[PDB]
């Protein structure tokens, strides 16, 4: 990943083994849960497409998820090539040729060319584009790992309200259908599926009730 | 988070992966203890709102508590907007606009806008305000996670005074109240709920005795 | 490796103890899984043949695999020396001589000659060729460690489609066939070797079958 | 802490997470040994009272010891405020006001006042006083934590002299008496409490008994 | 060890504690094996003789091996003295004296003299010579630590070919002999000591069969 | 410990928690062995007397050895004060007062005075003097922790020669009576205490025999 110097300029730097070790360990230990996308975006800030291909190929196991991510990256690269055709002929001396989708992916280009793209004037953010594509692929992967659907949630007679709302919001963050649909769901489905006693305790507070009073009602 | 860089010019330095790993580990190992608040306040010194959002997203589990935290952040932003209205219009070329609640919460504010609001003279304390909000939310969470009420703390027949006062002060620190209420409670509740064998000893010392005198009295 | 100094001449640097410890640890911990080749290509970047020989010699155990890798390096060096004539006699100053196969292997050269061949104009990628040879050898090794063949994978009656495709893609990554033949295999045998229920499901799905829709169809 | 820049101003720097991690690790693993006080004084060097409050609040468990430490800090602050009058009214610019005991404790101030008091000319060190108070409190704690007294140490018939002198000097390090009383006891009760055989050996050694001579005499 | 410091002026940098801890760990777990010589050469790149003495003193246990190493260093020093005589007399102000046989081992040579001998132009390769001596000693020690001879390696009746060839090549690498002798040793011993069925299987392939074909013959 | 900067000057630096942790771990895990003195000398290069008092007070357990070290430091300081009396009266403006015997230890002087003493013109090496004293104390400690004497060594009928020579050289390095006496002992006591069969095998080679042939004789 590129790093700025004392005078402000930046140059390529070898990827730290600690970053790769932490990424592989968090992938192994935390599997594919909603909290891998923020850590992935934090680990590889400013990473070249070669570094992202490294961080993806290094993930042993869960090869189906990695194949899904590869297919998503392939579709995004095809759409990028369709929306931005590259020109042919001689290239200007002060400009380097613009990358194609397969080259934005970093599959058929050298590291020096990535560094030249990233440190050009004006700079070309190939790393950020490929990171956005990988984040979309990881969103689709965490959607696939979702164990249950949002509608099938029903609290057991003994399962505490805390565990119920924990499971609910876990699969809700794993759903990621939309934002306003999520807002409507947390109003309706959250109170629609409570245990009868605590259910009517929550209905006593009306729809204006917030989550804090919703929990301290059934609390104790 | 931004940091003083040689010489005297603050530049943006992205959050280090080791800090995120330390935060994930402390939330995994210590769950939601009263001490986490200081560990969180010390791990994120001078952090941009984006860094605090990253540190709150990287949490694994406890989704209910994170939801209460987000809702209290929204409530604090609404109160800030009700107290600090924002006037619309074109901005000054050299001075930045006054941020709204959504600009403080890092939801709709780009990283450059936050860097501006922080490094500008005079500085806008967006980081400290968002930290105060998150600290209020964490106080709510740790006061909710209390297993038993402070009024129910009672010593066993052979439970030593050591573990009794340890558990009592732990629950009292987790409990929420003004300092004078705690000053009254440590004088009215501590000696009364003790074991009678050592309760007589504490009564023999006196009502206004300090903690160390009673502790060395029932020592052994 | 050879770290490129900021706005200055590229300076040689000894391999980091951290890098070597991470390498020996991943070897010992994961044996020879298909990701050890990407992780090796990641750890060893811009490294001299001396660095690569050190990284290979620090490996303890699997001496059969090490001897096979050395035999592959010897075969590659023999082919290089056969298809590339070696010049001799007096050599003009400021121009290094013709690198032999035994020298590009690093068994008959020195760090000075390696750095000279990597700093010449135009540069000669001695490191990038020796790394290519090591990757060919590691590919042979990981093919030898393949427990089962690819044509002999059959889904269990209870073993789910996710686990089946995970094993299938792991064996495909281990497979030695060319990429053009590799595609037809994942297009045909994936749906031709599954259990009858989801087999008929994917048959009703028909052509243009992609992994995402396949896994969404075989749900439940 | 307050790191002194090389040829520059003493720039303030937030406590690194490593310091707090080591502090919580030692206070968790080693409980309250006599040496923890030296390690605490080592980790926190030139630290603001905010840093010391953060280091104390991060301690998890042993809440009775923390309450005793806070009571000791309160007593020291009361004494400081009693024996030092506090000025008020308009204060000349460029000169900070009189530091109060509750203010020298850092409970009624921000980081700016502490940094100003630790940068004034002449300097008024708040850190070296608040650390002194914390060390007095930790000394009271480690004295309270000692399981056995110094006057009640007796060597076992089979237990050798080395283990006996180890326990004796550990309890002496935990002792609360003045240094002259400490010298008196380490001069007399050491030989006055040993096993009769080596007791007579050390009596034959006579006056000017020195520890290495004692341990060389009691050999075998 | 000395290191190239910005810009172009080598200055002395003391050995880092982490390197010493890595060395102690590798001489605690790996103990003495063929892989230790390569690890040692990588941990001590460009080390002054004082650093190598420090790294050889920190080894706990195995005092016989360290004594062998010291005696072989003395023997190499005597041979260097017998081959490179040192003339006595006053030294020139510009250039340094020729190091004696014991000035290499860092016994009577101060650190400043070694730094001079290394940074002078032309440099005196004291570090590489002492490293060659230590490497000869380590080769002696690892050839001594061999449990059995290479002639005694024989495969069990049901012991798979994998473990047999692994153990055989490990003992052959630990053994000390010229590579030319090993070329006959392998073709004479590998096939003969195998299991009778696998013996005939390998003999069916041919005498000059490579290792990979011989392996894939009895694979499984 | 002081550290050099880019301009070449040195200034105080806070002691790293990693150094303290490594020292405490090596002191406890390895207890007292001849290889604790090189580790101590390597860990605290350039450390101020305050840092050495930290590294000594931080050693929990083995308080008798620490008291021996304190007594040795006290005797060395008394001898230093006797051999170098300090002058009275006003001190010159360009010179700082020379440290007394007790102030070399850093017991009654602040850190700033140590830094001024170490970076004066000309510099005064108080740190090196106190390190020499501590190394002498540690030598006496490892002398006391020697389990057996050098003369009592007699190899058992079954104890292998390797274990015998290991124990011999261990307690010989732990003896440190002298260096030429060590050279006489390794000639006489090593050959005088062998098992009769291997004893006469060693006598077959005469006194001119070296250790390598000495061991390979009894080997196998």
């Amino acid at each position: 990943p590129i790093v700025q110097n004392i005078q402000g300029q930046m140059v390529h730097q070898a990827i730290s083994p600690r970053t790769l070790n932490a990424w592989v360990k968090v992938v192994e230990e935390k599997a594919f849960s909603p909290e891998v996308i923020p850590m992935f975006s934090a680990l590889s800030e400013g990473a070249t497409p070669q570094d992202l291909n490294t961080m993806l190929n290094t993930v042993g196991g869960h090869q189906a998820a990695m194949q899904m991510l590869k297919e998503t990256i392939n579709e995004e690269a095809a759409e990028w090539d369709r929306v931005h055709p590259v020109h042919a002929g001689p290239i200007a001396p002060g400009q380097m040729r613009e990358p194609r989708g397969s080259d934005i992916a970093g599959t058929t280009s050298t590291l020096q060319e990535q560094i030249g793209w990233m440190t050009n004037n004006p700079p070309i953010p190939v790393g950020e584009i490929y990171k956005r594509w990988i984040i979309l692929g990881l969103n689709k992967i965490v959607r696939m790992y979702s164990p249950t659907s949002i509608l099938d949630i029903r609290q057991g007679p003994k399962e505490p309200f805390r565990d119920y709302v924990d499971r609910f919001y876990k699969t809700l963050r794993a759903e990621q259908a939309s934002q306003e649909v999520k807002n409507w769901m947390t109003e309706t489905l959250l109170v629609q599926n409570a245990n009868p006693d605590c259910k009517t305790i929550l209905k006593a507070l009306g729809p204006a009730a917030t989550l804090e009073e919703m929990m301290t009602a059934c609390q104790g």
